[PDB]
């Protein structure tokens, strides 16, 4: 509660629970009610039934994301998308960035993704970070890490370098190494291939 | 036999088989021999034994490549190397190009492989074709081919597109489609991974 929180949020499931009964109370107290409510707990049960998960679960999730970011000085989670040119992904990110759900980082050749974004006419993404794995400054430290993790599992430095050039691997490593808070993939390839580097 | 072939080539392996027994014969007929050769078949065999594969096999292969070339107007086989930045591959390519064995096509980001070539100082490769798979004119044509080849083996257009950006897949496709006459890979990754796209 404060200067940046003066009223409930619209996606707050409690407004109904709090407000509808006080309105009920005021209607009866003013005598304009024709049906008295006696059991108020039972009444709130009746109100919650009206607010089930098919209506409110996602709404509440989003709210919670917002409470989390707000309670952390407002930073949004950094989420990497290895499929930077995926039409579905970019279009979703429009919605997503506009509503402060995360700070996306896209992977791919910058010129080619700025191009797909312009072709699809999504202007909300002109600020988004775009990273090409091989030319990322932390690339070689990443390959060292993958190497050390899998040197006795068929992956030496040459091969680690090769894999780390793949966005799926780069993303997984960013998340692992804390250069990202999470990642989302598989919009454009089969699950096994997308999940394996994770 | 003709105006451009009046004698054996210096490295003709038949020369000993042909000349040495006639010299022996002449030595005997002229009376300067002190040990007569009786079984000539046995002698010619003994001479065959003196120039075995450890002495001539690769020499003969290389000559055979050259005269193959000559019979097609000096055409060299186009061989693609997906590991355009392998120091072993480049160093060997120095010899190979210098000795007219093939016409190499390197795969990778042209800037980084030219950096490598300059770093290792192989000046005979300033002329070598360097191709970045995704930005080659026949790239999408290739992707289509791969798609139609394995659409019922877990590869639809999206994934075909992703794979065909891999130098190994690109090289294999070049050889398949006749844009290159052969390919050599596996210098810097394990065999399974190198051979699988082939
Ligand atoms: C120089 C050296 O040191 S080699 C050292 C050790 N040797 C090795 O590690 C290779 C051991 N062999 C292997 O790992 C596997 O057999 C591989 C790499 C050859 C390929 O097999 P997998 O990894 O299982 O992939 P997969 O088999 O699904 O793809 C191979 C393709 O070639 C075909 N293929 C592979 N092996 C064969 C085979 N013996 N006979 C006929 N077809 C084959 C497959 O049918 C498949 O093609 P398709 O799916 O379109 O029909």
């Amino acid at each position: 509660f404060g200067r940046d929180y003066l009223i409930p949020k619209p996606f707050d499931t409690r407004v109904l629970l709090w407000v509808a009964p006080e309105v009920a109370k005021a209607a009866m107290k003013s005598g304009v009610a024709t049906r008295a409510i006696e059991d108020w707990d039972q009444y709130r049960e009746s109100l919650e039934a009206l607010q089930g998960p098919s209506k409110v679960f996602i709404r509440s999730a989003i709210n919670r994301v917002h409470q989390n970011s707000a309670a952390n000085g407002g930073e949004l989670p950094r989420i990497v998308f290895p499929e930077g040119t995926s039409t579905k992904v970019l279009k979703a990110l429009a919605t997503l960035v506009e509503e402060k759900i995360c700070q996306p980082i896209l992977l791919g050749y910058p010129e080619r993704v700025k191009e797909k974004i312009k072709a699809l006419d999504i202007p909300l993404l002109n600020d988004v970070s775009i990273v090409h794995p091989s030319s990322h400054p932390k690339y070689f430290s990443f390959v060292e890490k993958l190497y050390s993790l899998r040197q006795r599992k068929g992956i030496n430095l040459g091969e680690a370098e090769r894999l780390m050039a793949d966005p799926n691997y780069f993303a997984a490593m960013m998340v692992n190494q804390g250069e990202a808070d999470g990642m989302v993939s598989g919009s454009s390839i089969n699950y096994a291939d997308a999940v394996r580097p994770i």
